[PDB]
């Protein structure tokens, strides 16, 4: 079943909770522990996130009280803009402030995530036609480049478009979302991690990466964040083309699962035990099969293959890779990995891996599907 595996979550998050106090979970480095961080990071809206999940499925207002703490922390973050010069403000303030509205309909919580929403705007480049990922406007090195995770953080601008009416929301990410497509995703269904453009034209560049093993390669985080991503804008967006090509990275993933079913760091590397994992992969992944197959017709028989295929993803996620609440593992699921060329927590617990691995539970077992959009939207 799901609740035993939900309850070791719920465990480890009550317990994480009284531990860090009002700081933020990160990643691990070498231990059971979480490195920790003041609200400053591009992943504390995970950890919002869990807690939200973790109060919808049992009611115990001492993760409501948690996460609303964490809202109140987005709240001041946001004030003083302390770094949000980046496109992750999705995945910063989705799983916070708009999580909050999306469980309890509070209204301060809802103008946090629209006054998000207009910070992430700010990063559209009308000349280029996409959202710049990192750094100052007209950065030299990355002032055209986009990155494949900003397909989860158009989720903030299209509710924020459907909460205002202002069409301007929509227009960008769907822009967005389809450029993303013509440039990141390959011929043979892989993709690049992030791709170049001129920052006066928008004529593409290249394609390239700083945490793949190559820029060819198939960085499978990256793989990951498209075949979810797509997946939301395509529900959103009401487009049959982007759910395509989400099934067909879906396939190419699958297809390259090795036997314990959870993924290496790259599909281009030594696809044996020597080589890293990132169980973080497989858990965005397996709530990206969940999402496609809740787009389509229950006449489709692949709609049954994606369900049972996230079924075996999270199944091989909680039998080899879960961490029992044993009163000091702060992470879900171990071997997730940060940036491995960088020798940067390869071997570890990563709050997204956390996140997704606990959506994909709460997909399965209560149809709970995390805060990219309205509930039976």
């Amino acid at each position: 079943m799901w609740q035993q595996a939900i309850g070791d979550a719920l465990g480890i998050t009550a317990r994480n909770l009284k531990k860090f106090g009002d700081r933020f979970p990160h990643v691990s480095d070498g231990s059971n522990k979480y490195v920790l961080n003041d609200n400053t990071d591009w992943t504390d809206g995970f950890w919002s996130g869990i807690l939200w999940l973790c109060y919808e499925y049992t009611g115990d207002e001492q993760y409501r009280e948690g996460a609303v703490r964490t809202v109140a922390s987005f709240r001041e973050r946001l004030d003083r803009f302390e770094n949000l010069d980046h496109h992750d403000i999705g995945f910063l303030y989705s799983l916070s402030a708009k999580a909050q509205w999306i469980v309890e309909k509070d209204e301060s919580a809802r103008k946090l995530a629209l006054d998000a929403a207009d910070v992430l705007m700010r990063r559209w480049r009308a000349d280029a036609g996409i959202i710049q990922a990192w750094g100052p406007k007209g950065d030299p090195e990355n002032g055209g480049r986009i990155i494949i995770d900003c397909l989860l953080n158009l989720p903030l601008l299209l509710w924020a478009g459907e909460q205002t009416g202002d069409p301007e929301y929509r227009r960008v990410a769907e822009a967005h979302a389809l450029k993303s497509r013509r440039f990141l995703v390959r011929g043979d269904d892989s993709s690049y991690h992030t791709f170049y453009f001129d920052p006066e034209n928008g004529n593409a560049i290249r394609g390239g990466t700083h945490q793949g093993n190559t820029d060819g390669s198939t960085w499978t985080r990256g793989q990951a964040w498209g075949i979810y991503g797509f997946a939301l804008n395509s529900r959103y967006l009401g487009n049959a083309d982007l759910l395509e090509t989400a099934k067909r990275m879906a396939r190419h993933f699958l297809a390259r699962v090795p036997e314990d079913g959870v993924v290496y760091w790259d599909f281009e590397v030594p696809q044996e035990p020597s080589s890293y994992r990132d169980s973080s992969a497989s858990a965005i992944t397996a709530c990206g099969l969940l999402e496609i197959a809740s787009q389509l017709d229950e006449s489709d028989p692949e709609r049954q293959r994606f369900i049972d295929a996230a079924k075996t993803t999270v199944t091989a996620l909680r039998d080899g890779y879960a961490e029992r609440d044993d009163g000091e593992a702060e992470g879900f699921i171990r071997r997730g990995s940060y940036h491995v060329r960088g020798g940067i927590s390869p071997d570890d617990y990563t709050i997204w891996g956390d996140y997704y691995y606990l959506e994909a539970l709460l997909r399965l077992e209560r149809g709970v599907t995390g805060y990219w959009y309205e509930r039976g939207r």
